[PDB]
């Protein structure tokens, strides 16, 4: 019967499907960290600073 | 986003601004002393004298 097949690839097609998804969603975690740092970093440099006063 | 940009680079300007104007404060102070000196000094020299009487 030609169900049988039909079911059983579905099976497959789902987890692939999953693992496509969670690259992203890993991918995404990554960047979210290098962002904030580079982001908060960059600002901390360009307020800061010394003057002489005499 | 664009507005990320416009914001860091306005903290910029306004610290440049704020060093451009020290400059003149400054300066406006060291000439403020020699200026007056230079004037009382002066003044004192012309009226002063001494006179032989006999």
């Amino acid at each position: 019967a030609i169900g049988i097949g039909t079911l059983i690839i579905f099976i497959a097609m789902v987890l692939v499907a999953a693992v496509a998804a969670a690259v992203l969603i890993n991918t995404s975690g990554f960047l979210q960290q290098k962002a904030m740092a580079t982001g908060k970093e960059s600002t901390e440099q360009v307020a800061s600073g010394l003057q002489v006063i005499r």
